[PDB]
């Protein structure tokens, strides 16, 4: 069942073996994937965190942030440890009370301190559009047409070191999937249609680092909607999907009744599909119970392109349509060395005041906040470019930006830049050596806004800067619960630190 909503999370440690091989974890509602939090467009979630850890190998503090989701006047709801709050103490709980205008799709919630997700607490997070213009394209869009795709690891997240390049032991879809090595024949996911019906399928990666090749053999699928915003229809017969991005995708279920494999390749770790490893299974209704005997092909004809999507609403693009036709045009230098990311000279470091705190406690330019050089004031009511040239190791880097969707006015792979109807979305692959991904937006949502790469082990390593959106606004934009500011004073208390 999904929840919400309204509803209470427990995060608690447990064994699980997903690829048959245990290990403790960090859980959402007991499972991995997390159950799927789930309400209407404007909903009121009021999701009431309990931290129930007590295992310190995965970190006793938690805080989850609701990925998408824009959470204006509410920016000390949206989660990142150090940036918006101080982590929740263990045996301790913590109202995230915010509202949904506006959006409707599909999203992802997540630990956002420091390796944490990546030790399971990660899970959907759907907003229904009871009015949705793609409606008619499908039959059916409930918890059973969620895919999640995840990387996973045998050795815990506080035992990966940083800034290395750190590999998984297996893919799960839906939660399941095979070891790389020793590999095990465990249970393999199974996705069930019906002969005649179409789908809405809502594919979402919660993966810490890998990127996946996500196929269907014999059949295609329709792209309708990316990281939240619809689409107009595009078929593809491959998804190229980077860390933390969503793609919704019409499956018709018009091939004969059968089994069919589900394919997603990771960049990194094991290659192929030897054993049933990176593979689930899409069982039609009559099928036999039985292992599919399908074949990829050789190459892929038809691959999302980037380029290729557009909005189902006219969304256009703001600012003027040349490079550096914006009111702010911001280029940043993304560098890894020695082991350390930085942007623009300056690896981050989390604060020990949380920066949302430093600006209600009147730290009101950029250079009185720290980390110093790692925040970057933005002016309010103003379009806002931001080129981010690739060449920095570890790549393909998707980088992400809290509070916010934006166009993406140049992709990876392809130097042309779109000033008139690319799609917009919310992470974006930056791309190779001489890319120039660059994004769009406009700052109409005041509070500390989080832009970092999504391969969580290289947020980690520093790949991050905070833009300060309308500082001299976020007081009296975002006025927070009692409940928020005593956040810093337990922990801060709980870690014997004082500030
Ligand atoms: C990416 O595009 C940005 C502009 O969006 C380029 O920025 C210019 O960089 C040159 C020096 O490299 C400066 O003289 C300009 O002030 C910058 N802004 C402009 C021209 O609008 C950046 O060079 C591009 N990077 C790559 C690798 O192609
Ligand atoms: C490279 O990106 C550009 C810009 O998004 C793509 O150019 C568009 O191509 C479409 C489809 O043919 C045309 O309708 C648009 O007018 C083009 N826009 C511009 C600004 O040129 C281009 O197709 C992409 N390249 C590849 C190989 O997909
Ligand atoms: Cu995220
Ligand atoms: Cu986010
Ligand atoms: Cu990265
Ligand atoms: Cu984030
Ligand atoms: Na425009």
């Amino acid at each position: 069942a999904q929840i919400g909503p309204v509803t209470d999370l427990h995060i608690t440690n447990a064994n699980i073996s997903p690829d048959g091989f245990s290990r403790p974890a960090v859980l959402a509602g007991g499972t991995f994937p997390g159950p799927t939090i789930a309400g209407n467009t404007g909903d009121n979630f009021q999701i009431t965190v309990f931290n129930d850890l007590t295992d310190p190998s995965m970190l006793t503090d938690t805080s989850i942030h609701w990925h998408g989701l824009f959470q204006k006047g509410t920016n000390w709801a949206d989660g990142p440890a150090f940036v918006t709050q101080c982590p929740i103490i263990t045996g301790q709980s913590f109202d995230y009370n915010f509202n949904v205008p506006g959006q409707a799709g599909t999203f992802w919630y997540h630990s956002h301190l420091s390796t944490q997700y990546c030790d399971g607490l990660r899970g959907p997070f759907v907003v229904y559009d009871p009015n949705d213009p793609n409606a008619s394209l499908y039959d059916v869009d409930d918890d059973t047409t969620i895919i999640t795709l995840a990387d996973w690891y045998h050795t815990l997240a506080q035992q990966e070191p940083i800034g290395a390049a750190i590999t998984a032991d297996a893919t799960l879809i839906n939660g399941l999937g095979r070891s790389f090595t020793n590999t095990t024949a465990s249970p393999l996911s199974v996705i069930t249609v019906q002969s005649g019906k179409r789908y809405r399928m809502r594919l979402v990666s919660i993966s810490c680092d890998p990127n996946y090749l996500f196929s269907i053999d014999g059949h295609d699928m329709t792209i309708i909607e990316v990281d939240g915003v619809n689409s107009q229809q595009l078929t593809v017969d491959q998804i190229q999907i980077f860390a933390a991005q969503r793609y919704s995708f019409v499956l018709n279920a018009n091939q004969p009744v059968g089994n069919y494999w589900i394919r997603a390749q990771p960049n990194s770790g094991g290659q192929g599909f030897d054993g049933g490893i990176n593979s689930a299974i899409l069982r039609y209704e009559g099928a036999t119970v039985e292992d599919p005997t399908t074949t990829a092909p050789t190459t892929f004809s038809n691959p999302l392109v980037e380029t290729d999507l557009h909005p189902l609403a006219d969304l256009g693009v703001p600012g003027q349509p040349f490079r550096g036709g914006a009111d702010d045009p911001l280029v940043l230098n993304l560098a890894f060395a020695n082991g350390r990311f930085s942007i623009d000279g300056v690896s981050f470091v989390p604060p020990t005041v949380p920066v949302l705190l430093q600006i209600l406690s009147g730290a009101q330019n950029a250079q009185d906040l720290l980390p110093a050089g790692s925040v970057i004031s933005l002016p309010s009511n103003s379009v806002i470019e931001v080129a981010l040239p690739a060449g920095a190791a570890g790549g393909p880097h998707p980088f992400h930006l809290h509070g916010h969707n934006f166009a993406v006015v140049q992709s990876a792979n392809n130097a042309t830049p779109n000033y008139v109807n690319p799609i917009w979305r919310d992470t974006v692959s930056i791309g190779g050596t001489g890319d120039n991904v660059t994004i769009r937006f406009t700052t109409n949502n005041p509070g500390p806004w989080f832009l970092h790469c999504h391969i969580d082990w290289h947020l980690e390593a520093g790949f991050a800067i905070v833009f300060a959106e309308d500082i001299p606004d976020t007081a009296s934009a975002n006025p927070v619960p009692q409940a928020w500011s005593d956040l810093c004073p337990a922990y801060d208390q709980a870690h014997n630190i004082s500030t």
